[PDB]
Formats: structure tokens, C-alpha cells, sequence
């Protein structure tokens, strides 16, 4: 059932975009990700790490590993400024 999209790089192209600012927290990619993959997660829920690998391996941002002033709950993933090509390669289609 739901018959979902397999697509990588574009699970992260949506897992990027949940962040309008430049803060994506995998915590929050992961429960995202059910939002819209319940027999893919509830299928395969142990590639949540698998997509995270190419999570970072695709856009390649910064996450923080117990940073020093969150509570703890979820990370904060920013974009490097190296590839900024999704970001807007074309524009803003």
C-alpha cells in the first residue's frame, strides 16, 4: 500500500526543504518521512539510518552531535557553503 516513489535523492530534497531557513533536525526528517512513508518505514524502518548516509552524502551539511545549549531532542543540520547548486540551480521553479 501507498505504492511510494523510490527515490534517494529526492527523499532528501523534501527531507532539505522541511527546513525554510537553513535547520533540519533528523529527528524530525525521520517522523517527517513516516508522514509520508508509512509502508516504507513501517517496511523498512531500518534504513532510517540508510537515508541519512546519503542524507549528509547528498547535500553534505553540518549536523550537531549534542550541541552544548539544546535540551535534546532533535540536531541542527545546516547547508555548507559549497554546493548551494540545489539550493537553487535553476532559480526558484
Amino acid at each position: 500500500m501507498v505504492k511510494p516513489p523510490y527515490s534517494y535523492i529526492a527523499l532528501i530534497t523534501m527531507a532539505i526543504l522541511q527546513s525554510p531557513q537553513k535547520k533540519l533536525t533528523l529527528s524530525g526528517i525521520c517522523e517527517f518521512i513516516s508522514n509520508r512513508f508509512p509502508y516504507y518505514r513501517e517496511k523498512f524502518p531500518a534504513w532510517q539510518n540508510s537515508i541519512r548516509h546519503n542524507l549528509s552524502l547528498n547535500d553534505c551539511f553540518v549536523k550537531i552531535p549534542r550541541e552544548p545549549g539544546n535540551p535534546g531532542k532533535g540536531n541542527y543540520w545546516t547547508l555548507d557553503p559549497q554546493s548551494e547548486d540545489m539550493f537553487d540551480n535553476g532559480s526558484f521553479l
